[PDB]
C-alpha cells in the first residue's frame, strides 16, 4: 500500500522524530527563560514548541497517506540551561538550521527517486524554514543592541 | 482545467488578495523608513516578499490545475499611520481578512470535494494562523 521507497520512509520518520525533539528543545528553553523570569521570551519558546508538533503531525499524516508507517523513537533529554538569553537563542539558530539541513537531504534524496509527491511536499518546509532561521537571527540582531 | 470556475475565481480572487498585502507592507516599510524605525522597516519588506512568494504559490496551483490567472489592478495603499502601534493594528487586521478570505475558499473546496485544493489550502490556513499570532505578539509587546 505503500507508494514511496523504504528510504524515503525511514528518513521521513527520521525528520518526524527530530520535528518531535525540536518542540521539546524549545518546551525545555521555556523553562529556562520561565525560571529567570523572562516570561515573554518563554511564551514564544512555547508557541514554538506547539508549531513543532505542527511539523511532525504534518510528516506523520504525510507518511500514511502515502501508505507508510511511523514508528516513533525516545526523545533524549535536552538541555535545561543556558549561559544568557542570547546563548540559548543561538542554540535555537544552531537546532533551526540543523533542522534545515536535515530537510535538504530529504529533499535531495526524493529528487534523485524521481519522488514527486515527496519533493513537493518538502518545498513546503523549506520556506517555513528559511523563514524560520531568519526570526532567530532577526532575535539575535536585536538583543546585540 | 481540473478546478472549477467557482475555485478557480476564489483561487485568482486569493492570487490578487496577496499580491495587495504584499503591497501594502512595502507600503508599511516606506513608513517606518520615513520614521527612522529602520529594523521595522526591514520587517515588513521581508513580509513584503514573502506575500509575494504566497502570490506566486496561488500562480503556480492555478495553473498546474488547468486555470488562468488573471492580474487586476492594485489599490493605492495607505502611505502613513499614527505611530508604530496604529501601523501594526492596520497589518494585524489586514492579516485576519486574508485568513477569512482562505478560509471561505478552504470552505468552497470541501464542498466540491475538491481534495487538492483543500490540501493546498492547509498549508496557508497555518501560515496565516502564525501570521495573525506574530503580528499580535508584536502588539503585546508594544504594550509596555
Ligand atoms: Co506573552
Ligand atoms: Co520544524
Ligand atoms: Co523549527
Ligand atoms: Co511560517
Ligand atoms: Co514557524
Ligand atoms: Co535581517
Ligand atoms: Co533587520
Ligand atoms: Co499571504
Ligand atoms: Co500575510
Ligand atoms: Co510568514
Ligand atoms: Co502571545
Amino acid at each position: 500500500m505503500m507508494v514511496i521507497s523504504e528510504k524515503v520512509r525511514k528518513a521521513l520518520n527520521d525528520q518526524l522524530n527530530r520535528e518531535i525533539y525540536s518542540s521539546y528543545l524549545y518546551l525545555s528553553m521555556a523553562t529556562y527563560f520561565d525560571a529567570e523570569g523572562f516570561k515573554e521570551f518563554a511564551h514564544w519558546m512555547k508557541k514554538q514548541a506547539q508549531e513543532e508538533l505542527t511539523h511532525a503531525m504534518k510528516f506523520y499524516e504525510y507518511i500514511y497517506e502515502r501508505g507508510g508507517r511511523v514508528e516513533l523513537e525516545a526523545i533524549e533529554k535536552p538541555p535545561s540551561n543556558w549561559n544568557g538569553i542570547k546563548d540559548a537563542f543561538e542554540a535555537a539558530l544552531k537546532h533551526e538550521e540543523f533542522v534545515t539541513q536535515s530537510i535538504y537531504n530529504i529533499l535531495e534524496l526524493a529528487s534523485e527517486e524521481k519522488d514527486h509527491a515527496t519533493v513537493s511536499f518538502l518545498k513546503w518546509f523549506v520556506d517555513e524554514q528559511v523563514e524560520e532561521e531568519d526570526q532567530v537571527r532577526e532575535i539575535l540582531d536585536l538583543l546585540e543592541k
